[PDB]
């Protein structure tokens, strides 16, 4: 429906299939049954059309239609009754386009955006789904579990096994980030540490 999100859709699959990180991670069924999206603005929807240091190579184009469709996205507020506060509420940036509460709905899969400003700090989180971070849009750094971390540009990319405690900051630089899900779509992310960190 909204011609925003349908561009957006078009962009997403034609780098999915460009990009053997996201085709070998889950095929695209072809086969996206629409559904409504009722908008929520946020904050921090504000401060991804706004950034001006959301530098890419070779993404640009589902990048400015992450950001298009921004404006009829529904904004999530993830981790709303937590011990994050403001600071992060009104920074972290998060719509889906292919699941709950996206403009598409499927069994097989889950795409999100991410962004966050600089001076950030994504706390350690955790989910049942497989995840892939694709990166569209400046730098940040990576961090996960039991491993070294890894600061991440544009068309980097990061696995996550299910259940593995993930988190992210960004110094300087801005991000985007496409995100799939493949597996337990429905449960939501959790703080590893709900009450430390
Ligand atoms: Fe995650």
């Amino acid at each position: 429906t909204d011609p925003a999100f349908q561009n957006l859709l078009a962009e997403f699959q034609a780098l999915h299939a460009r990009e053997p990180a996201l085709a070998g991670f889950v095929a695209l069924p072809d086969s996206l049954t629409p559904q409504p999206v009722t908008p929520v603005r946020i904050p921090p929807a504000a401060l991804m059309e706004s950034d001006p240091d959301l530098t890419t190579t070779a993404y640009a184009a589902i990048r400015d239609a992450f950001i298009a469709a921004g404006a009829v996205a529904q904004w999530r507020l993830t981790y709303q009754g937590s011990r994050l506060g403001a600071d992060f509420m009104d920074r972290f940036a998060c719509y889906c386009l292919i699941g709950e509460g996206g403009p598409f709905a499927s069994d097989s899969l889950a795409a999100y955006v991410v962004y966050m400003p600089a001076g950030l700090y994504y706390p350690f989180h955790q989910h049942p789904a497989e995840e892939i971070y694709f990166i569209l849009a400046g730098e940040a750094e990576f961090l996960m579990e039991g491993h070294p971390p890894r600061r991440l540009g544009p068309g980097d990319h990061v696995f996550h096994p299910s259940g593995h405690p993930h988190a992210t900051r960004t110094y300087d630089r801005p991000f985007m980030a496409l995100v799939l899900w493949r597996g337990d779509l429905e449960t939501a992310p959790v703080l590893t540490y709900p009450e430390g960190e």
